[PDB]
């Protein structure tokens, strides 16, 4: 079966949300960006599991399952969507495996270490995962980003990592941000390789 090669996990789902209503999002959200490759619904089905807060597609077909790979990171009700693969995918012959379109204004959630990518602690744990990406994007566009949440109860952890386009961005929001007192917190920003463990 291409079953495996239709379905896709989908993370950091909002609380409370409704099978159909993640079905109606990625449905009209395929068609806007133009990723919908016939007429009629790409997205089959949507199975919740609400406890552990992730969801799973299955679409149609296997292309537009490798096309949707491109809404990672989409926001939808304020959270920074994570799509992948299942973890037994494997790509069947002469199948690509990687998106071939871009949807404006998505900013992946994978986050590589590498020379410039952010570390940002100290944030207020009410903003949701669009705010601090607004508070980042002031500085420039961003190339990726995901904020750190609590795997059990789904509350921000205060903490964030990011990477800018342009490389040179990252110092501007360093000096922007970093030191910035809010309540009993101070925002420290900074190349996340100097505090990694």
């Amino acid at each position: 079966m291409t079953r495996q090669a239709r379905r896709l996990y989908v993370g950091n789902i909002p609380f409370g949300i409704t099978e159909e209503a993640m079905m109606d999002f990625f449905n009209a959200q395929m068609r806007l960006g133009g990723l919908t490759q016939a007429p009629g619904n790409p997205v089959l089905a949507v199975q919740i599991n609400q406890d552990k807060n992730f969801a799973f597609l299955e679409f149609r077909s296997v292309d537009e399952t490798t096309q949707a790979m491109a809404f990672d990171g989409i926001i939808f009700q304020g959270q920074s969507l994570k799509i992948r693969r299942p973890h037994d995918y494997q790509p069947l012959p002469g199948m690509s495996e990687n998106p071939s379109v871009y949807v404006p204004g998505v900013v992946s959630t994978v986050v590589p270490d590498s020379a410039h990518k952010l570390f940002i602690g100290g944030l207020p744990n009410y903003l949701n995962d669009d705010q601090v990406k607004e508070l980042l994007t002031s500085f420039g566009p961003l190339k990726a980003f995901n904020l750190v949440k609590d795997s059990a109860t789904g509350l921000s952890k205060g903490y964030a990592f990011c990477e800018y386009v342009d490389i040179n961005v990252t110092d501007q929001a360093i000096a922007g941000l970093n030191g910035m007192q809010l309540g009993d917190k101070k925002l420290l920003v900074q190349r996340a390789s100097v505090g990694a463990k």
